[PDB]
């Protein structure tokens, strides 16, 4: 429960010790308890609070890395479902911010783009996963038109 709190920033109560994300506002979203069903309503929040693909990337880097911190750890085969619900959830998100310009309202594809070029080094990895998500589903043909134009205006 809590390592998703870390790993989403996120926390129900939520103001105390750190900053993260506060926890607004549907009534549902309001119990002391998360679990399977509740990672898809929690990202519905937090992308439609600027950066919203860099902040994707970020969930699964620390995602990722919890996979090293975790299989060293007694409790590892527990939250096993709990980090493939992750990567099937966050990488399906990042996906959708990348899959049509008006679904996240702050952050635009120019301003995903610009700093994916600024720091690629740390987007190359969940690109993959992306676009390996979509060639199965099979509509990426569209953001092969959306993405590439996006940097082209950005260097014109």
């Amino acid at each position: 429960m809590t390592a998703i709190e870390d790993i989403l920033q996120i926390t129900t109560d939520p103001s105390d010790t750190r900053g993260y994300s506060l926890l607004k506002s549907e009534e549902v979203p309001q119990g002391s308890t998360l679990g399977v069903d509740f990672i898809d309503t929690l990202l519905l929040y937090q992308l439609t609070e600027d950066k919203p693909f860099e902040y994707l990337n970020d969930c699964f880097r620390r995602n990722q890395q919890q996979k090293r911190i975790t299989k060293n750890k007694p409790n590892a085969e527990s939250l096993h479902s709990t980090f493939q619900e992750i990567d099937r959830l966050v990488i399906g998100y990042g996906v959708v911010a990348l899959q049509i310009e008006n679904f996240c309202m702050n952050g635009a594809f120019i301003n995903y783009i610009t700093g994916i070029v600024s720091n690629v080094n740390s987007y190359t990895d969940f690109l993959s996963q992306i676009i390996q998500r979509a060639i199965l589903e099979g509509t990426a043909l569209d953001l092969l038109n959306a993405v590439f134009p996006t940097l082209l205006e950005y260097c014109n």
